[PDB]
């Protein structure tokens, strides 16, 4: 239950381009944290790298413990080069696959890895014990320094350069330059079943994913078992994890291929905008088949076309919590407070005496309810703990300030603009929230993976167009809605979720596309202390990084 994570400057080559990246213990992707349900894990983080950094345990509630949650300038100031900080990871309701990642700037492009939470002793999976288990991390690779990619977009006000490759476990795969020799490979044995622990650790795109010749039985997401369902492909958004069983059925007598491509490729609908649309591949190999069975290329799966919105919708519609006696659910039935939260990409005016590269030569930005979040220089959590004025404003609104036909295409240029602020939403302990995310069509309808730190939530509804508060709740799933920490809000649509705000602390909510995070598609929930010691935020640890 104890790890040392040393942030290292590590030389890595992909696509024949060598660079020095930030990595953890010289590993890219970083090491896997293994735990069992309800463990407490300690991670000592030693920043031996060249820049300010933080780490986050994605999807871990961290009850009463925002001090170890990680988001830069939200719960802590950064771990400075040469400093260290000890994180306490408190696992509770989570069982399945989560992941950890840097939560500063774009550092998670290389600083990330898996979290595996096994059933605690005396319990078992709700499915037959897999023969083997394999994390499958989807990610991106840039040849340039990721920090320079970020800094250039900050200077120009234009869009972030697209990655040069999509990756599986750090490796672009068979169809990229200088990549075929080190394509990720896993061995399978006929008749055995494998648990694929799929994590989308990329920065930019929802991804379709599939394995040639093999159906996938999905059994969990975001640390919560799902009602099982079998598919030919999945959709997975940055922030999300998806667990699925693969059954190695294909013949090993030489009558069938012994090698099968695992493959992923973006789901992306904006034809006007650049995307790293390259697929990434890995190989499933049946090891006890004859050499002739691997004479040709591995078989390829059919992936939905990149703009196949129906295929995305059809996967997401199948997600439902597993509800049994061993795995109960608690859907909040009576809502104390409703929020409508419009999600937009935006512009702000270019700075004086400068030309910017964003739409209309303005500077790109993003907003929730038309507030574009800007990080403070004193982290929110210290400001809340010490009652420091002038850091944040506690009036993030429950509804957009101007109602319009949110999803109508090509809104007029005057609706592009937004305004910066550091606004948070303060709620009493135990408040039951229904949060409805409403995508707008400003600068292009787009699916956004909205993520809430400190909580999972029940996704009770979704649809296309504008949420109708007097009609859409009538068909909510109040029985087995999926329990997620990151929800794909539909392209040009809405998603409704509910949760009890019963975790006292300071909790980031943001789109899990990093460019939208930095542009300001974020806010913060401060959940005040309740009554009793179990409803009190933990005290500040003695060695928090200084601001
Ligand atoms: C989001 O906020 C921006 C900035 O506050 C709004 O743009 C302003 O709109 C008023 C008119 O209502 C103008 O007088 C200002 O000049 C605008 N500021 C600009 C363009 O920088 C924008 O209308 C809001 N959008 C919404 C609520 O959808
Ligand atoms: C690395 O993080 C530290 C801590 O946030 C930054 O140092 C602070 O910078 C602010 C200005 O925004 C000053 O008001 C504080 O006095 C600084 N605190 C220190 C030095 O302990 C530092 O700027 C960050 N480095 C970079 C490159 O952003
Ligand atoms: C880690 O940081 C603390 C200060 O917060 C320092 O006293 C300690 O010596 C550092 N090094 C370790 C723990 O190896
Ligand atoms: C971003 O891409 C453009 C090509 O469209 C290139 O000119 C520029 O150098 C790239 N930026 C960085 C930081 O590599
Ligand atoms: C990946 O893309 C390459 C280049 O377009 C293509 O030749 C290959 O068939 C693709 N692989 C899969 C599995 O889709
Ligand atoms: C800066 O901008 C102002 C206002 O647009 C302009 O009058 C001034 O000439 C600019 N400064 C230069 C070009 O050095
Ligand atoms: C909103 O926009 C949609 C899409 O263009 C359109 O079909 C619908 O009629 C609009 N609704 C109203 C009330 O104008
Ligand atoms: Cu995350
Ligand atoms: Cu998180
Ligand atoms: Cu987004
Ligand atoms: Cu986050």
């Amino acid at each position: 239950t104890h790890y040392d994570f040393v942030i290292t400057e590590t030389k890595v080559t992909r696509l024949c381009h060598e660079k020095t990246i930030l990595a953890v213990n010289g590993q890219f992707p970083g090491p896997t944290i293994y735990a069992r349900k309800d463990d407490v894990v300690i991670v000592n983080v030693y920043n031996q790298g060249y820049k300010n950094i933080t780490l986050h345990w994605h999807g871990v509630d961290q009850p009463r413990n925002p001090w170890s949650d990680g988001p830069e300038y939200i719960t802590q100031c950064p771990i400075q080069p040469g400093a260290n900080f000890t994180y306490k990871i408190i696992f509770t309701e989570e069982e399945g696959t989560l992941w950890w990642h840097a939560h500063s700037e774009f550092d998670r492009a290389t600083v990330h890895g898996a979290i595996v939470i096994h059933p605690k002793r005396g319990t078992v999976y709700p499915y037959p014990k897999p023969h083997k288990e394999m994390p499958i991390i989807l990610g991106e690779w840039w040849n340039a320094d990721v920090e320079q990619i970020l800094l250039e977009s900050q200077r120009t006000g234009g869009d972030v350069n697209i990655s040069d490759a999509n990756t599986i476990n750090g490796q672009p795969g068979d169809f990229a330059p200088c990549s075929k020799e080190d394509t990720f490979k896993m061995s399978v044995e006929h008749g055995k079943t494998y648990l694929l622990r799929v994590i989308n650790a990329g920065l930019t795109n929802e991804m379709f994913f599939a394995v040639a010749g093999h159906r996938l039985t999905v059994v969990g997401t975001d640390g919560r078992y799902l009602r099982p369902f079998t598919v030919d492909y999945i959709l997975i958004s940055p922030g999300q994890t998806m667990n699925m069983l693969l059954e190695a059925n294909c013949a090993t007598d030489g009558s069938a291929n012994s090698r099968y491509y695992m493959a992923a490729r973006p789901f992306f609908t904006n034809t006007a905008v650049n995307v790293d649309d390259k697929n990434t591949t890995a190989i499933v190999e049946y090891t006890d088949a004859p050499p002739s069975a691997s004479a040709g290329p591995p078989d390829s799966p059919d992936l939905p076309a990149m703009d196949d919105i129906a295929a995305a919708t059809a996967y997401t519609a199948q997600l439902r919590s597993l509800v049994t006696k061993e795995h109960p659910i608690d859907v909040p039935m009576e809502v104390d407070e409703h929020m409508l939260v419009t999600i937009s990409v935006n512009t702000i005016p270019c700075e004086p005496n400068k030309t910017c590269a964003g739409p209309g030569n303005n500077r790109l930005a993003a907003s929730l309810n038309n507030v574009s979040f800007m990080n403070p220089t004193i982290d929110i959590l210290d400001a809340y703990y010490d009652s420091i004025s002038g850091v944040y404003e506690p009036d993030f609104p429950n509804k957009p300030p101007f109602f319009f036909n949110f999803t109508a295409p090509n809104p007029p240029q005057d609706l592009w603009f937004t305004k910066r602020g550091t606004k948070v939403k303060v709620v009493e302990y135990g408040t039951i929230l229904e949060v409805v995310f409403q995508d707008t069509a400003i600068l292009g309808a787009e699916s956004h993976p909205m993520h809430l730190h400190g909580f999972s939530f029940y996704v009770v509804g979704r649809g296309f167009g504008n949420f109708d508060k007097d009609k859409d709740p009538a068909t909510y799933n109040l029985v087995d809605p999926p329990y997620q920490n990151t929800v794909s809000v539909p392209t040009g649509g809405w998603a409704a979720m509910r949760f009890r705000a019963a975790n006292p602390g300071v909790w980031f909510m943001h789109c899990h596309f990093d460019r939208h995070t930095v542009w300001g598609m974020d806010t913060v929930f401060i959940v005040k202390n309740g009554k009793g010691p179990d409803a009190q935020m933990m005290p500040r640890p003695p060695n928090m990084p200084k601001c």
